[PDB]
């Protein structure tokens, strides 16, 4: 039996997170076992999903699915979207099978067994696979008249992994390959996480690795102030995803 | 058993909201027969309270009730109101039977057997029932400071039904009493949906019609369109619905 | 049997509401009385919150827990917190038992035996609990570009019992206890209820006190009007919950 | 203010039903006011639904719909169905618009305005629409092996007004018509509620009424006797629903 | 960092588990320390409710109120019922305030701050007042005909605590004063859980005591077998909450 | 626009299911599309579940995951598992990512992208790591006493999948290739479906094989009744899953 004495907040607030890192990461790792690393099945991203629902905004939304475009245009499968449904209407899908509507994403991250090079450059050809995506923009009426069309951001992608294949962890060649790979706007991996005990972002330009025991709230804090930092998704054209129809 | 080759974004698209309208079609007109023709009993509205509840933007709630004033009047029983809950209290209420405050409420849609002159005059009528109610509408603190008050917009209504009557559809007969019983600002019928494949809007003023298999996407997608033009609906204010009681 | 005529609107209203406040009372009543006067247990605030959940608009949340922030420092339990989750994230907690950041609080009250001195007290010192932690406030991200920080609301806090134990009710006395235990910002005890069939507040400055049957509706309309005025909370840096993590 | 002072155990089980009849009774009133009685829409049956649902053990369902058989005959619209989803399969239907498998049902009641000669006889239609459909029963494994299939049991069929119409209640005249209504087991009407405070029920064989504060109670206890002696619905043909397909 | 090679199905049921244990030391710590050990407010019970809830099987319900009987007494508020709700109606209460016939219960837990001898006896207090009350059964019919009222069972009742006292864990001393409290029937504790990882039941009339890391899959395993033992609850006997109303 | 008559009974049931049938055609098909024949992620079960789910009666829960036994042995990840949660525990898991004990399992299904010989040895690799676990089964407590424990059945085990790969469909070439796969118990596919339009089983030993609109009510119902004829899980030893811990 562990002695208990008292708990603080601040030590509080690091067992929330640090205690659902771990049992993200034996979860996560027991799917990475019985697929055989991905090859006889996908990582089951769910309880991923699970938790990153809980602790964002109740603004955004998250599950898998599909992106689509009002060119008729769709993504890869995705493994987590993080979207608008606050303000933009749901294509007639349902949890678990989503069929989203490009303009209401904010960041999309791939789940795979680890943090590599072939794995990094499967989660930016999904994040491209989205950004290649046309998205539209209108006027928008509120309290004060109506707005002008909200400019776009860039959409947040990023990769979530069982552990970090390189002996070093997130070192200099991890940043020489993720360098490489986000040499492509559309391709860009702003963050990733891994639930051994590792997470990175390029949110300042400069590449930021946190390791060990605060890797998820690290990962999760400095999400919710880049999402911050991007507003509200535009407000959608209806006028196109219609326009073809007889 | 059918041939299947590939399903593309568009086609999938089409296939969401058509495969919907079918679904629709069949309970509606079940219900229809049923109740032989709404004199046994009411057209169910529910299924497509749970369509359209699916596809609005989240900014939006949909059910059936009454609608009260803080002048204590009410509307008649309505099928199907969308309002704003984010902004509005409940008035301890519960799905299937809400009673909302009249400034609440974006549209107001009934459900009948049939579009012709019978049925859309008494949808106009359910219509009026709500328009005419009292709505108040105060300053709004915000980011920027405290806005002036906003501005009423005209609710929106419309019908929806299982078919349509006319021979000729929603022809030069329907724009006719549709005309007509849109004499008057209290009864105007923005908007309507046969769910065996017609929709009318007059949104952008003159009458626009639309037949076939995309009409419940049509539908939809003009109908986003129109609420988005009308912003959040104005703060309520919290006085007048206590200024009688002692 | 009772004879039934007819409800008109503001009937409706009224009983919706008092109908309400009897059953608050009856419940809160059986848990002072199973609990000795909340000395073999705290009364049971859960019927509380759901009541008052159900009424406010869907911008606010509301449950019980504990509020802290991000210098480390808690609150004291704390029996019914109005806070925000659409901006704000949830440190991974669950219905029941929150874990609040201070920047998410709106509101919190204090559920009692009476409204007497020895309980305003009680109910004032859980407010300061809540108060004297530190909250953060950055830029926002809007339609309009970036608005500057919005400058942080006093926290509205107050007190929920059975009934008042002044035989001359909200009286003289009780003015002045009110007034010598808010004669410190942190004690202030802004509005209050007994579902015996009285409530306060001071949102008008001068104290407001109401008495009988429609106890429940005015506290609840008052309070959202004061919640109205206050705008949303502000947007909390999120930097502050991770600086002093390894 | 009421003077409150203790609530026991026996007290709160009275006012708990006590003043759920007196919602109901607002709520059904609101409806059956601005319905014109009955003659410009439905009586609202939703708060009724949910009241029977929150009280009735989970082995039950509650829900409004149409019941179907395996000869594909159908009901008329139902107000209110009790009936198993534990052992029954769903036809794919959702909350509001249930098609019930007529094997699954326990028990059918219609929501009128009133209780008088005219509304009995409405619910007794409405009844026999019910309980002329066809029904099987198969053998049922279980622990102790395989069981020979169990005896259907008769539905349970009643009617839930706003109030009485006779001047002397559930009197004389009540009883002769509810005999001369019963003269065919298909029209049989087992038990009734009005909610200004009337009940009764044939469960006994002899007619017996309640009047006053605690009709709701008696009616739901009653009702739960009645059901508990049903036992579980027997298990259905599942051949019997896809023999005339190709 | 953690190094991670992979998870098996015992060490994933092990951590599954002993993970969730944790967290809710760290919950109930938190609680107990905000709390000052149980006397500025109750240790919060509600991420237990939850755990347990998560792992029962759905023929039973968990949450927190009172015990009734058909005598009209009371039990007092207790942490944690263990109740069935497939058979026996609710008294049209809601989640967190329950409102419990005692024919439904299976088994009782209070949360106290430490397993002492003066928490141990609180605890028993507690169970005597659920076991003090009167219990119906009743005929219940089956697919095999009518069975006779099944006999009632003890019911079940533990403590559950953030740790243990005793210098020695649970050791002679607290096996003596085990021994003593359960030296009454209605009085007996026949479990205990303390989330620092200690756990002890009578299950077996010995008194066997686990310690460490999987005290709380320990304590769960063993009390679905003990819940399995006691078979579904007696029928209840609808007449008797009826029988002393007018 | 189409003409709508009327709808009756029997047309209702079909139509309930054959436009769900082409519902999930159209998102099987857009997810095997999208990761190009299951190459670039897996065909997206989660529609199906939900189909089935809304099906089947709640004595079965249905979801993805992993079983395991109480050897700490585990199944590969299955897509599909129909499973017993009204006696048997739960691991503490979620919605979406089950950690299934193989005494609660009824039967598991597989989605693949097309019947052909390949993906019915794959279904049936799957189908043959849940049944090499490990079942235990115990006495059972119940009205009648205790009854003896009851004797395992075989879980059932199937295919589902977008379309059928042999130009004649599900014929010679099948059953030949099924009959060889199922030369194994543990191996047998004793059912599928194909959601452009056919379904098989082997229910009563000889193969049976249904084609065209009805395909899907058609597997419902057969199932139905299989599961039928199996009962309830047996009563797990709970004994088993906590022998190996300390
Ligand atoms: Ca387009
Ligand atoms: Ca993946
Ligand atoms: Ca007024
Ligand atoms: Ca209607
Ligand atoms: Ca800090
Ligand atoms: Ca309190
Ligand atoms: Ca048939
Ligand atoms: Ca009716
Ligand atoms: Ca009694
Ligand atoms: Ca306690
Ligand atoms: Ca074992
Ligand atoms: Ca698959």
């Amino acid at each position: 039996a562990k002695k208990l004495s008292r708990i603080n907040g601040r030590e509080f607030l690091k067992q929330s997170f640090n205690l659902q890192q771990q049992l993200l990461a034996s979860q996560l790792n027991l799917s990475r076992t019985i697929t055989h690393d991905g090859t006889m099945g996908e990582v089951n991203e769910s309880y991923f999903l699970s938790i990153i629902r809980q602790y964002l905004p109740e603004r955004y939304s998250v599950d898998r699915g599909v992106v689509v475009d009002s060119e008729g245009q769709t993504s890869d499968q995705i493994d987590a979207v993080i979207f608008d449904r606050h303000y933009t209407p749901t294509l007639l899908d349902q949890q678990g099978h989503r069929f989203i509507p490009a303009e209401a994403v904010y960041a999309v991250l791939e789940v795979k067994p680890t943090i590599n090079k072939t794995y990094l450059e499967y989660a930016a050809d999904k994040a491209a696979s989205v950004r290649k995506l046309y998205r539209t923009s209108t006027v928008i009426k509120n309290i004060y008249g109506t707005a002008k069309p909200v400019e776009h951001f860039p959409i947040v992608a990023g990769i979530v992994a069982i552990d970090v294949e390189w002996q070093d962890g997130l070192g200099k060649a991890f940043t020489e390959n993720l360098q490489a790979v986000s040499s492509d706007e559309n391709r860009k991996l702003d963050c990733g996480l891994a639930v051994s005990g590792a997470c990175f972002d390029s949110y300042d330009e400069e590449i930021k690795i946190r390791s060990g025991e605060n890797a998820l709230i690290f990962f999760l804090f400095r999400l919710l102030g880049k999402l911050q930092s991007l507003g509200t998704v535009p407000a959608i054209d209806w006028r196109v995803y219609i326009d073809s129809l007889e």
